[PDB]
């Protein structure tokens, strides 16, 4: 029996199985229990440290994806299938993922630490997207993955009670990363050397992590794929977050205590159904149930806590995509489809900002069409719908990651800021949607890899200079190469100069200023418009 | 009679004039100059509209300028040129309703098309009789009639206690008015044809015309319209009937003064009294802001020029508006702290803070937010050569370049003819410094075709240019369109369109068609902040 499959960690025994990647084999150790399955009386409740266990666990498999709600817009179409779960629904789903080389680490390694995204309702450590073989194989990483609690079962809040404090979700993350300190040694692993990285929800969670001062001794280093903690979405206030949890129990038919306990007794696929019934407004990129400000693991809001934060010692890489906003356009702005070039019209423009600035009261709503029409062409629907997108991706990502950049920046962060240009040559996506949301995703993991996959060589080749980057990033925390000269090299973002590069199949190339005039409206006009209005 | 000039003798309706022969670099030209069209607007009459002047006996001498209207003159830089070429060069008195006409040598033989000046200068400065406004090239190169007229300015002018008898406002657009009357009436007895008049005039000038466009009784009185770097809409170029006799009664407090007996003892103060407070009424510390200008009367104008720009029918009407590059520099140093001439006046972004507020005066808080986020370059924020560009950008497009945006893209939607340019050339002999770039009121000297004086200095690309500027104001003037239809060769001209925006850059180099008069940035001053100020 393979001795590189066994392993021994604090709760007993494991088996892991051997994995075949295109340059060689790597060691998975998949479904490893991290707590107490948060059922029963568990849920809503911050999870527990898993129970020893007898004889030798069989982490050989993925095991189950935690209880969500399911994409139903395009019904078995690839674009929209490869983010919906790939294993079976449970409330019982509090399990980590670890790659290794095969044989394992001579010497203790850098661990890679990834969290996924999914709007805080949705995703899965199983999706074939993050898939940690390759890193593992030829950048020759510790990969960690973990499933965290969405939706109702993560996130539910009624602020300040014992029964839904709120946040167990990033709860779930932090106990899973407290594994990682205790455990990952065994594995070859460096406990003294963490990189988080994750992408939309899941690169807010990792900045949620850099501000929660308990979560600061599990990591070293931090990288924000298309999110963040501050910005529109990825928090609400106790208020708000007390508001919705009151509002689904009132739709499911149920003294906080007394609310939550019926709730406890309500079936998962219950609580799933009115989901998306408790926002406060008819809106995009907007999620029901996510971080909520409690005061206790947010001692403040992202924006006060960013704003004032010491970053001092903290490396940090961060970027977007080419086009944020596109992918949520065709899930509640009338007139776009992944199946028509979706040219719009003035009125469905104006329309669709109310939907993709939910918040804005008529005069901010007017502000941001003011902003974004082209005034040389502000009739042409080609225009108005780059634009639709623009001001969602804007709004919701790429000011959101402009601010914090720029705070860690001047905070004594050093801070690392890409764009990212390639659009997949297998994207099943319409081509006006460009490079959607999430959709770097898979050349970091290196998917291209596989020959199977369809990739041309070329973004083989550029895979493989991602994941060198990264990997690069998590040995020192500067995702430079450091025996090569001539590139040219990746400045840091500083506030001065604001240097970011592009990522594509060209080499690097740097520019300057982050969507700059754009973003000073986003983050300095409005925010004082609607403080009066 | 008997010894004189048989080509400088003329009769109009008031009596028979003296004119002179005057030289320009290509031939003799005619002038008549002082010519009197009003009774002088003197004691009893001041405030009051014009009267027209009472037929005189004799033959009335023509051969000088006349007195220029009572006004503020300009001490910020004594002595120096670039302010000098702007203030009085004759007399300064009340009596001063007297007009200008030049035309060929001998007198056009068949009628002539006629050009009309009319100043700038805030509607409180001006003359007719300046340097750079010199009829004589146009007349004799293009063998163009020219009008120019005195108007009174300031107080004289546009002092207003609206509602009243005795201070109407706006008399001195009734100046204007009353000369082109005359125009009408006489300009036949020089050669010049009453049915094919054009205005043209700039800053307060070109606010004047636009004016006259919007006013029903002048809308008889020509054919065509240009407007230069200047418009009747806009922040400063009118005052509501409450902010005028706001003004009116403190300026009238000011020198120790029911409207019968305020405007009865104004009509005792000495003129230099009046002028002496000019200044002292404005509501903030501003630049770009005159205390007496055109009032919103509901007579002359029926409604604000905004409205009537918005709603009116101009089917029938052609007009050619234009700008200079650099619009707001020129003001900078009127009352901008950290502007001068003689440094390069790169500014900190504090002083860019405080020079806003100055610059757009009537702006509350956020609104002043709102353009310093619109004007501050992010990547660059605190960069002191970019905060004084912006700066006079600020100050060049809320009240210049985008009110024309406005005027060009509501005439043309409702029907008018319009042409658009940017004038991009700095003359060589320009005295202000660099950083003031293209300045406000420097493309007139071109138009007028000074650099044709080989005495002045200009390059001989430069007379050129100015040769080709005469040929486009004098082809729009004789039909409407300031293309050449016997030169095909050359680009042309396209009228400017809501779905095509279309100008030209008027420099030393062939005609460039551009699209979109600052489309992004006057939207921010046109759509949005009006917007904002409704909240
Ligand atoms: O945001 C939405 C909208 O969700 C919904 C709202 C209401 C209803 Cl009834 C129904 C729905 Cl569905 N869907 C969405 C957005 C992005 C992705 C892709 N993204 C997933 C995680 C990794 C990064 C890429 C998938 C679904
Ligand atoms: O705007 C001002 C300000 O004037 C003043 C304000 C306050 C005081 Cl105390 C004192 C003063 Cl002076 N002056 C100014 C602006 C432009 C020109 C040039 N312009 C004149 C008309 C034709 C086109 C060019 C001359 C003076
Ligand atoms: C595109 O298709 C969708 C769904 O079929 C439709 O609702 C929309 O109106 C279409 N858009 C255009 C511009 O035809
Ligand atoms: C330019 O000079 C004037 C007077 O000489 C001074 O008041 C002003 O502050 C100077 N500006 C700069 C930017 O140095
Ligand atoms: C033109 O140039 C000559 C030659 O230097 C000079 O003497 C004359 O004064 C100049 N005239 C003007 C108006 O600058």
């Amino acid at each position: 029996e393979d001795p590189q499959l066994l392993v021994r960690v604090r709760g007993g025994q494991l088996r892991g199985i051997r994995l075949k990647a295109p340059g060689g084999p790597v060691s998975a150790f998949l479904g490893i229990p991290f707590a107490e399955p948060p059922v029963g009386s568990r849920r809503f409740m911050p999870p527990e440290p898993k129970r020893p266990w007898s004889g030798v666990l069989d982490a050989t498999t993925f095991q189950n994806v935690c209880y969500q709600y399911v994409d139903t817009l395009y019904p078995g179409f690839e674009g929209t299938e490869m983010w919906n779960p790939n294993r079976e629904l449970s409330e019982d789903c509090l399990y980590l993922n670890v790659w290794t080389p095969y044989p394992r680490p001579a010497s203790p390694t850098p661990v890679l630490i990834w969290i996924y995204g999914g709007g805080f309702y949705s995703g899965a450590a199983s999706l074939d997207v993050y898939d940690g073989r390759f890193l593992a194989q030829v950048e020759g990483a510790v990969l960690v993955s973990m499933n965290y609690r969405v939706g109702t079962f993560g996130f539910l809040a009624l602020p300040g009670s014992r029964e839904a404090p709120g946040n167990v979700g990033l709860l779930d993350q932090r106990l899973a990363l407290q594994w990682v300190q205790e455990n990952i040694a065994a594995f070859g692993g460096d406990p003294m050397s963490v990189t988080l990285f994750g992408e939309s929800a899941g690169a807010a969670s990792v900045g949620m992590h850099i501000l929660s001062l308990p979560s600061r001794s599990l990591f070293h280093r931090a990288v924000l794929q298309s999110g963040t903690p501050n910005g529109p979405w990825a928090t609400v206030s106790a208020g708000e977050a007390r508001r919705r949890a009151t509002l689904l129990a009132r739709l499911v038919g149920c003294n906080d205590t007394e609310l939550i306990a019926c709730l406890r007794t309500r079936p998962a696929q219950d609580l799933v159904d009115h989901e998306w019934h408790v926002l406060p407004q008819e809106s995009i990129f907007r999620f029901s149930f996510v971080p909520v400000v409690d005061g206790d693991f947010l001692s403040d809001t992202p924006e006060a806590l960013i704003n004032t934060g010491d970053f001092q010692d903290l490396q940090v890489l961060v970027g977007v995509v080419k086009d944020e906003g596109s992918y949520f356009l065709v899930y509640g702005v009338p007139g776009f489809s992944k199946d028509n070039e979706s040219l719009i019209s003035r009125a469905q423009f104006l329309a669709g900002v109310r939907i993709g600035v939910p918040q804005a009261s008529d005069l901010a709503a007017e502000a941001v069409v003011l902003h974004y029409t082209d005034w040389l062409h502000p009739e042409d629907p080609t225009h108005l719908r780059d634009a639709m997108s623009a001001v969602v991706g804007d709004h919701n990502v790429v000011c959101p990651v402009a601010q914090l950049a720029g705070r860690l920046a001047a905070q004594g962060a050093r801070v690392y800021a890409y764009i990212f240009e390639h659009r997949a040559s297998t994207l099943t996506w319409p081509l006006w949607m460009g490079v959607p949301h999430g959709y770097e995703i898979e050349f970091i993991f290196g998917l291209p890899l596989d020959p199977s996959l369809n990739y041309t060589t070329e973004e083989r080749i550029f895979a493989q200079r991602l994941m060198k980057y990264w990997t690069n990033f998590a040995r020192t925390g500067d995702p430079n190469d450091p025996r090569d000269s001539k590139s040219p090299q990746w400045p840091p973002y500083t506030t001065a100069a604001q240097q970011y590069v592009s990522l594509n199949l060209k080499p690097l190339e740097v520019r300057r200023g982050l969507r700059a005039q754009t973003c000073a409206f986003w983050n300095r006009f409005l925010p004082k418009l609607l403080s009066a209005t």
